[PDB]
DNA sequence: CCGACGGCGCATCAGC
DNA sequence: GCTGATGCGC
DNA sequence: GTCGG
């Protein structure tokens, strides 16, 4: 419920962004995000820094910041950095996909501060950055679930057309049943591809380009594609969207699907459960741990269920994996 | 006090 | 031209 | 910045 502590969470999120994009302190970025998130879930309107400090992730300094915010309705440090031309410009440029803190700083140092300046300096942008600039606004839009379904329709159809033995699963928030998603993440496998066994990814990307669904490529190798797609349109045309496709060995596929469905909290919790049951699970495999902590060979996994069964957990519907 | 905090694929850079 | 590092975004 | 060994 935004209005509850929205001022605080907004404050912490802005601080997080400056740490990541300007100070290049990724661990402070994550600290602020963690604090913002735990506070976002706190079912009460916070009345003091001390009250917030009781939450894991909120420490001495953020408590102080909350006291200042509650007393004055702002934070001096944040007001200052907001009005800082160099800082605010660096922070802004990182909103372009492909421009990170390093590129943003370099651009701003040489007087390139706005999208207009970027537009004027194509020669100084790499391929990814040019695409990020081209679809700047579209990439910041969320994707309604209904469009995700139309997108899924196309992907599953074209994948099957290339080879009916491919298996493709759209993961991320969409598989968790979310009513909107930030992008589309497709996990792909094929019986012919295992850990102990190309063009499998290429043929799928190619077919999706052939029907004009994929419009641009950000990066592409033998196992990972990142690019851009658009649903077909006298109605207004759909925004361009980010799509990733990952080719994963068949024997590691379902660990992959589990992992890339998330959420992070759920993955963390399931990893914890697995441990106390004597198993180590990561993105790729689930392995038994010996009595001295030595990891055994990967266990056979032929479905998401197999994983749950190993750790004696009842199968959890993707829709029920927020925690 | 002081180290961990995720780490991997791909594009591109830096050094040789 | 090769190899490892870095930047970036998942 | 926060946590915890
Ligand atoms: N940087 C990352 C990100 C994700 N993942 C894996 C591990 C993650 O748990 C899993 C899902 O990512 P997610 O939960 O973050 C997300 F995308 F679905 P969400 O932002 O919540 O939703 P939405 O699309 O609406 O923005 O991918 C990862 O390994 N590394
Ligand atoms: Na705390
Ligand atoms: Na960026
Ligand atoms: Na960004």
């Amino acid at each position: 419920q935004e209005t509850l502590n929205g001022g605080i969470t907004d404050m912490l999120t802005e601080l997080a962004n400056f740490e990541k994009n300007v100070s290049q302190a990724i661990h402070k970025y994550n600290a602020y995000r963690k604090a913002a998130s735990v506070i976002a879930k706190y079912p009460h309107k916070i009345k003091s820094g001390a009250e917030a400090k009781k939450l894991p992730g909120v420490g001495t300094k953020i408590a102080e910041k909350i006291d200042e915010f509650l007393a004055t309705g702002k934070l001096r440090k944040l007001e200052k950095i907001r009005q800082d031309d160099t800082s605010s410009s660096i922070n802004f440029l990182t909103r372009v996909s492909g421009i990170g803190p390093s590129a943003a700083r370099k651009f701003v140092d040489e007087g390139i501060k706005t999208l207009e300046d970027l537009r004027k300096n194509e020669d100084k942008l790499n391929h990814h950055q040019r695409i990020g600039l081209k679809y700047f606004g579209d990439f910041e839009k969320r994707i309604p679930r209904e469009e995700m379904l139309q997108m899924q329709d196309i992907v599953l159809n074209e994948v099957k057309k290339v080879d009916s033995e491919y298996i493709a699963t759209v993961c991320g928030s969409f598989r968790r049943g979310a009513e909107s998603s930030g992008d589309m993440d497709v996990l792909l496998t094929h019986p012919s591809f295992t850990s102990e066994s190309p063009k499998l990814l290429h043929q799928v990307v190619e077919q999706l380009q052939k029907v004009h669904f994929i419009t641009d490529t950000l990066s592409k190798g033998e196992t990972k594609f990142m690019g851009v797609c658009q649903l077909p349109s006298d109605e207004k045309e759909y925004p361009h969207r980010r799509i990733d496709i990952r080719l994963i060995p068949k024997d590691q596929y379902y660990c992959g699907v589990l992992y890339f469905t998330g959420s992070d909290i759920f993955n963390k919790n399931m990893k914890a459960h697995a441990l106390e049951k004597g198993f180590t699970i990561n993105e790729y495999t689930i392995r038994p741990l010996g009595v001295t902590g030595v990891a055994g060979e990967p266990l056979p996994v032929d479905s998401e269920k197999d994983i749950f069964d190993y750790i004696q957990w009842k199968y959890r519907e993707p829709k029920d994996r927020s925690e």
